[PDB]
């Protein structure tokens, strides 16, 4: 899985230890194992939601399988809890695209994963 | 809706209300409300379109619905103008890549849109 | 096609030329004419893979076409090679998503491809 958060919550906002516990609980929702998680976090950006410069993320999550309609509002759960929590965004200021992407279609280590 | 470029043009020539600019004309374009619009600039970015330097822009449109062929033409001749005549860049040398996002797909307020 | 590289690297250990190398080597590998490619890199980045803030990069590459199983472990192959050999990152700690676009969702010069 791979989990992007673009925000313009400031970088001195990001509390430390975050990229783990994004990495951690993302295992954890997903199934997948820790060491294929990987997640990255843009702070500072410039952006709008619904016009407003109030704090918001635009977010994606891309995994091979492990999306579906249940799945994807469970992890909207899990992530807009943890962007409230820990960078004071609200969560109907964030949205989060699910990406379910065919293994052939996702390169790692000089080949793909089909 | 949500709009991002991604764009070489440094951050002092991004115009005042350029963000507010956006998301008016996507509302009025989708049709979606301007509450449910969001939109994220990215200037002073390392990019090369062609091979060469010059202003350009790499965007994005992701929308549950609203999204074909006829409609996506329109979104670009909208949107390569705004580019041109806002940030300066050449419409020959901005890419959109449009993303019609089922309703489950998407997370928002702890949950998906489905 | 577009090429685009996220990584944690620190803007001074990506050389001089590295995306007029880019441009070149998947004009080659895609069969495309350089003009129609376009590359972004992002160093500085805060992310982690597997956990490890370690050297990674979370990178795609879209295109009209030109994406399927074979091809898009040759891209790998090819890109894993250039990120290990110029920007030091383990081909273990990159992954790539590949985008086979339909001409009708990407605009470009105020309309589509299509």
């Amino acid at each position: 899985p791979m989990f992007i958060v673009n925000t313009n919550v400031p970088r001195a906002s990001v509390p430390d230890g975050f990229l783990s516990e994004l990495t951690q609980q993302l295992a954890q929702a997903t199934g997948k194992p820790p060491q294929y998680i990987a997640v990255h976090v843009v702070p500072d950006q410039l952006m709008a939601f619904g016009g407003s410069s109030e704090p918001c993320a635009l977010c994606s999550l891309a995994s091979i399988g492990k999306i579906g309609g249940a799945q994807n509002r469970s992890y909207s759960k899990l992530l807009c809890g943890l962007l409230a929590e820990r960078l004071r965004i609200s969560p109907d200021r964030v949205y989060i695209n699910y990406y379910d992407m065919n293994a052939a279609n996702v390169g790692w280590n000089n080949s793909t994963f089909a």
